[PDB]
């Protein structure tokens, strides 16, 4: 089926770069005429499923030009001479159908110590063989850009790369819409929230998510995939399934509840938190007794000192709540404490966010500073973490009653949504 | 013989995940119809004997569907071409009997540099060969998940893993019951206590335990396996046989007695101990002159500061008793002291359990803190260990008489049960 850029999501940078290619394909003369020479080989780099093959097709379809799809894993295991013969044929079929695009999927499988030499070299000859002015352009995709023989990277061949960057929230939204074209979605499904909740997800991750939501609905023999299926599909993909197996005693469930309710309260009360999306007391995957999902609302590229101080306080909210409520803190907060200490070090040692130490990068060449500076760093780190801690305990003391309500609900229902949470904290 | 999930123990998480598979097998259409695609290859990961083959069979038997058991060690040593031919045959027999399950035991023996290439690749073709909608699903087991060729792990093949986690106490209980189906057990046999006493044990460990108890009863030509056989089988499996060979002088036997009675008293007296199950003065395995078994009663996932302080005191009980009773401490407590120092460091450096040092993770990047902080850590570590020590010596001084009774009994009988121990400490 024909494909254009409207069928690829979240790769705007790469598509803009590829827009010139489309033009060169559409009308080679416009370049040839003034000596603007095109690359003979373009290499798209990124993890599998980022649509690096879809993009190729999208570039041909966007200039209404032939597209010859080939795989670099097909040439592995071929008979002596067969691997080289296939390549010679492909390009012969390209020159005739030119202008066109010649794609080579999983190229790092061929461009990598025997017959693989003949096929690779044969490629190197075909590259050196065709005329770029003919409007012919070879592409290739590879999440394995280092395994490639440096010969293919030499001027005249694959001497250009177009970077295929991971999608932002809006790019993830479009990728979901696309993977959702032929799926029965319930009306309660909000792809914007699912996109918000999958930062770091690429196209192939997003496609798997959609499948996981379908496996979830199919499991219950249902005909529409629902917001529940998506939200649960995200949680499973990230933090594994839901270990409703293990037996947690009532006392430990209280501590877990308080701990989690602690994060959520402090996170909400504090000025710069990302809003809480959900609190769960349900164990998930490899040792994760509870957690608090946030729902971002941004796409921010800078972070401020106050925002990190607020995030630090929230990270200490769990333990603060334990201390204040039970007196006897548990090992549960170890990861919180390590995450918090790590932020403070970074503020003090890289971001120039302590007044004592100044706008200096201490560290990096590894530790390269005196013992006197080392103790000032620790002192500053301790003092930041400690203040955010007291500040968390004060939020706990002040919202004790609503904190109590929140763990009471959580112990009964195991989950509470952020709206309900904001509602309980507003008197 | 037919098998279901009722015949596999302690793998509830994995079985819940596998419940979808069962359904997909039962009625493929329910998925196919809305595009919920299944994995073609599922990989179960875990140590040998965790019933990863039993589970496969359990998934087929739970959907009343054919099961083709194959071994990956059978294809090693095969003639040129034979290894690939076997694979082609297996799947041919699967498509016809579909829906079904195709299992491949010890897959890491084939999916790992000659004929093993043909057989492996032939597998990679058969995978890419069958239709998932047909209701066909390939599984495989491997405690060696890293030795596997990354090709098998690529989407379209073994691109899913279901984690087979080690059983809790209740899971161990069921595994024992199952391995105890066809064994003559005395009435005095309590599988719950044996399950409690084998934390960390997996299915194959539990099966060996049961055998070891049988070897113990057979040795005395008896017809019923007794609680004695089980308890002794545990002690042998963990700490080796009982070295009733070596000759320990009366004076050293006293110190050993006091030392052990020390642990047990302090452990019992202190609020958070796990209850003592048994004290033995009988040497066992590689340099272990005495020891105190505890019988847990929980399945706890959090540990508190007070619980670690109590455990620390108990760990110092042995040496406390030596100091108080003899004046001249021995090298015996070296491992106790190292274990205790290790807990204190961890409380102070990871768990945020000292007030001076705050809820900071010091360490981890290795030591990355000033000399000033290093001395505060040591000072806090020393002060924790020292207080738990004085506290242990005070428990020794206060229960001196019952401590005396306990070593007197121990020197005569060499073993005392926890009930008797609790009885002697209650006036
Ligand atoms: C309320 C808390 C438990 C919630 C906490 C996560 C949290 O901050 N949510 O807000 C959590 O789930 N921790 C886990 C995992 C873990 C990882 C490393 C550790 C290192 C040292 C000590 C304990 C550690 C525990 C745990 O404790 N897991 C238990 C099962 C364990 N590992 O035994
Ligand atoms: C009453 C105690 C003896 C009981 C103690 C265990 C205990 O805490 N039970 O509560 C014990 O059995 N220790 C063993 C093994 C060991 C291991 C490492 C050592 C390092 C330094 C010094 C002595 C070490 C001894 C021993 O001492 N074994 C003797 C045979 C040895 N190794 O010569
Ligand atoms: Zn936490
Ligand atoms: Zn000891």
């Amino acid at each position: 089926k024909r494909v254009t850029f409207k069928d690829v999501g979240g790769a705007e940078e790469a598509i803009e770069e590829l827009k010139e290619v489309v033009e060169f394909l559409k009308d080679p003369s416009k370049f040839n005429r003034i000596g603007a020479r095109m690359p003979k080989g373009i290499l798209l780099v990124g993890p599998p499923g980022t649509g690096a093959t879809l993009l190729a097709r999208a570039v041909a379809g966007e200039a209404n030009v032939p597209f010859f799809h080939i795989s670099g894993s097909d040439f592995v295991e071929l008979f002596v001479g067969v691997g080289a013969a296939r390549v010679r044929d492909l390009f012969a079929q390209a020159k005739a159908h030119a202008p066109c695009i010649v794609f080579i999927d999983e190229i790092d499988a061929v461009g990598r110590h025997d017959e693989r030499e003949q096929t690779l070299n044969q490629l190197l000859v075909e590259m050196d063989g065709f005329d770029s002015k003919e409007g012919i352009i070879v592409m290739a995709a590879t999440n394995r850009p280092d395994i490639l023989d440096p010969a293919l990277l030499r001027p005249g061949r694959f001497d250009k790369k177009i970077v295929v960057d991971p999608p932002d929230m809006l790019g993830r939204k479009k990728i979901l819409e696309i993977h959702t074209r032929n799926k029965p979605l319930a009306e309660d499904v909000n792809l914007e929230i699912i996109a918000k909740r999958t930062p770091g997800f690429v196209g192939a991750d997003l496609e798997n998510l959609v499948n996981e939501a379908a496996l979830l609905a199919a499991r219950e023999g249902r005909d529409k995939i629902t917001m529940k299926d998506f939200e649960e599909a995200i949680d499973r993909v990230i933090a594994g399934p839901a270990r409703k197996s293990l037996l947690i005693s009532p006392a430990e469930k209280r501590i877990i509840a308080y701990h989690e309710a602690g994060h959520a309260v402090v996170s909400t009360v504090v000025p710069n938190g990302e809003p809480v999306h959900r609190i769960s007391i349900i164990p998930r995957g490899y040792k994760a007794l509870g957690y608090t999902l946030h729902l971002p609302e941004e796409d921010k590229y800078l972070v401020s000192r106050n925002e990190l101080l607020d995030k630090l306080t929230a990270l200490l909210g769990g333990r603060a709540a334990e201390e204040v409520v039970f007196g006897d803190v548990t090992s549960g907060a170890a990861n919180d404490i390590e995450r918090a200490t790590e932020i403070a070090r970074n503020m003090v040692c890289q971001l120039g966010m302590s007044e004592e130490l100044g706008p200096l990068a201490w560290g990096k060449r590894l530790r390269n500073y005196s013992e006197e500076v080392a103790s000032k760093i620790d002192e500053e780190v301790k003092k930041i973490v400690t203040n955010c801690y007291e500040r968390a305990k004060e939020i706990i003391r002040k919202y004790r009653k609503q904190l109590d309500n929140i763990v009471e609900i959580l112990l009964e229902k195991e989950t509470i949504e952020g709206d309900e949470l904001r509602r309980i904290l507003s008197e």
